[PDB]
């Protein structure tokens, strides 16, 4: 459980991500794909991208950055009450996309790395801790549906 004060730190920094969703989504996905190349292989649509320059130039990648960050933003704003949201995501990612829970930890590290990089002043260690917690909660809840489904 996050405290109300923890949620405010989380949503304060996300309100800022929301100032440039597409720039954030880009940076986060490139970070993910470069740090953890196995992740890129799960996207048929992105497997042709070899270089960082190619990734940065991809409009479709940028579009997908917006897609994931938008879903995440909607989840965070439920402040833990995200049951309706997690259901379809867990179902598709376990069964259709075949995404290990571990990869959700990877995208969380990438999110933190970039948020750190773009809002030093609203992402001190306190806000970083709060964001860690929110992302962990999400992972925990997803993992529970994975185990239910036999992943």
């Amino acid at each position: 459980v996050l405290s109300e004060g923890e949620w405010q730190l989380v949503l304060h920094v996300w309100a800022k991500v929301e100032a440039d969703v597409a720039g954030h989504g880009q940076d986060i996905l490139i970070r993910l794909f470069k740090s953890h190349p196995e992740t890129l292989e799960k996207f048929d649509r992105f497997k042709h991208l070899k270089t960082e320059a190619e990734m940065k130039a991809s409009e479709d990648l940028k579009k997908h950055g917006v897609t994931v960050l938008t879903a995440l933003g909607a989840i965070l704003k439920k402040k833990g009450h995200h049951e309706a949201e997690l259901k379809p995501l867990a179902q598709s990612h376990a069964t259709k996309h075949k995404i290990p829970i571990k990869y959700l930890e990877f995208i969380s590290e990438a999110i933190i790395h970039v948020l750190h990089s773009r809002h030093p002043g609203n992402f001190g260690a306190d806000a970083q801790g709060a964001m860690n917690k929110a992302l962990e909660l999400f992972r925990k809840d997803i993992a529970a549906k994975y185990k239910e489904l036999g992943y």
